[PDB]
């Protein structure tokens, strides 16, 4: 609830600190850098959050559901599990707590879909963690299972609550304990099961293979498992449509022959003397404006300042919701800070967009969307436009992204093929590690009374869309 938002914002803060530390290391000459030394940005970020009182459920073990943590949630670092109190050991696979005179397991990190076999702990002994997991069988107390998928992206997934049914002992060439767990009925489906079904021959609800019809480099399918509706009529466009008096003037370019770096390069200077992306392509954090290198920059395509201009990289699809029409999701998980897509449509003066008929549901009002909340919290740890994008008649997949009061995306202004700040590119970025098939949403930011109810379903919902 408030708990859900607290959890998400705590993880967001953590990754913000990680990527700021990394940004500061990447700003150094490639021998003053510590990443080789075995810099540990997750460890350092964890220490910073700890000293500033940001850990949740600290000093206590929890049996069963953890408030604000949901089945399917993903984590990049094991340390995130400790920050949230999901799983306390930094390395050990089994976490446990006192229970009556005994100890029972609270959580395991694990490397017929409701059934799981888990390997324990040079013979293994029935002590500590192994003994606790064994005791879970007798008490029939719940165990949280965190599944390791195997580096940016979700590496761990919360798969929910399980019961331990039995254990046995076998040669691993020394002796090991093995445990069989079974998922408690009534929980949301495992995300790996949902993904498996989405990859099927006969996948239910498939309406259209490609709503772009060949224009996108990768097809964007449409799925409807709710009703018989097919996707709405519109002309798919991967290119912005400019008025003629707004066609791009050649921007200032940089003379760098190698990839651009900083804390010489004009484009680094545009960004305030720093690189707004990490070297792995993820955005460090939202800013009012990001300047990418342009067509005449001497730098290679691999330039750290060339990200959103390369277009969609993720496998997107549109799908039917029960109460908000069509929305957008991704067939795989999305690492925090990843570029999603642009909001593409016709660029119009606000007055022109307003005058036109039938387009009100597909307008992106440019400007005043930078949220500096995170920048502020992080500092504690250590402009307007007269233009609108009309995607009603002509637009890309961006027109289908719904609103949420607790969104997993945000809009980011980007300039690269021109310097006209009145009409920046509107680029969406992830602000969570997003589970596969989770609906993608951002804050529409409509002012109330300039009525329509908000159906985003968040616990902190502001109740009205406008
Ligand atoms: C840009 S369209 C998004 C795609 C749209 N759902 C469709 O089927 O084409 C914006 C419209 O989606 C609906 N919508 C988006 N988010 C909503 C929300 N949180 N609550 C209620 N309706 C929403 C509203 O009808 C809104 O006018
Ligand atoms: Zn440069
Ligand atoms: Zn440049
Ligand atoms: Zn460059
Ligand atoms: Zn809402």
């Amino acid at each position: 609830d408030s708990s859900r938002n607290k959890v998400k914002e705590t993880l967001r803060l953590f990754h913000g600190v990680c990527r700021k530390i990394l940004q500061e290391d990447e700003a150094k000459p490639e021998d003053q850098r510590r990443k080789g030394k075995g810099l540990r940005i997750d460890f350092e970020a964890s220490t910073i959050l700890k000293r500033n009182g940001k850990f949740l459920n600290s000093g206590v073990h929890i049996l069963g559901e953890v408030p604000g943590v949901e089945v399917g949630d993903e984590f990049q670092y094991r340390m995130e599990l400790n920050i949230l109190g999901i799983h306390k050991p930094s390395q050990a696979g089994i976490d446990y707590m006192k229970y009556g005179k005994a100890k029972v397991a609270t959580s395991i990190v694990a490397s017929n879909s409701d059934v799981l076999t888990y390997t324990g702990q040079e013979d293994q002994k029935l002590i500590t963690g192994n003994l606790a997991l064994a005791t879970s069988i007798e008490k029939q107390t719940p165990v949280r299972v965190i599944r390791g998928k195997h580096s940016k992206g979700g590496n761990y997934v919360y798969d929910g609550l399980y019961l331990v049914e039995k254990y046995w002992q076998q040669v691993g060439g020394m002796n090991v304990f093995k445990f069989q767990l079974r998922r408690i009925p009534g929980q949301p489906e495992l995300s790996w099961v949902e993904v498996k079904k989405s990859k099927s021959k006969y996948r239910e609800g498939l309406c259209k293979l490609d709503i772009s019809e060949g224009k996108e480099q990768s097809p964007i399918s449409a799925v409807n498992e709710i009703d018989d509706e097919k996707p709405p009529l519109f002309t798919y466009t991967v290119k912005l449509i400019y008025p003629d008096w707004c066609r791009p003037v050649p921007p200032k370019s940089c003379c760098c022959t190698t990839r651009c770096t900083e804390a010489v390069c004009a484009c680094v200077e545009k960004n305030g003397g720093e690189i707004p992306y990490n070297f792995d392509g993820a955005i460090v954090g939202a800013k009012p404006t990001i300047y990418e290198c342009g067509p005449l920059c001497k730098c290679p395509s691999s330039c750290y300042l060339r990200v959103t201009q390369h277009g969609i990289k993720l496998p997107l699809e549109i799908f039917k919701t029960k109460s908000r029409g069509w929305g957008v999701r991704c067939l795989k998980s999305i690492p925090i800070g990843s570029f999603i897509c642009e909001y593409v449509g016709e660029l119009l003066e606000d007055s022109e967009a307003e005058r036109r008929i039938g387009n009100d549901e597909y307008l992106f009002d440019i400007g005043n969307r930078y949220d500096n909340s995170l920048a502020q919290g992080m500092s504690e740890l250590m402009e307007s436009s007269g233009f609108t994008i009309d995607a009603a008649s002509k637009g890309n997949v961006g027109r289908f992204i719904n609103h949420s009061c607790s969104p997993n995306l945000y809009a980011q202004n980007v300039l690269y093929d021109h310097e006209d700040s009145r009409i920046p590119h509107v680029m969406f970025f992830a602000q969570d590690n997003i589970p596969p098939l989770q609906e993608l949403c951002y804050d529409y930011n409509y002012a109330l009374d300039q009525q329509k109810l908000c159906f985003c379903g968040a616990a902190v919902c502001r109740r009205r869309l406008y």
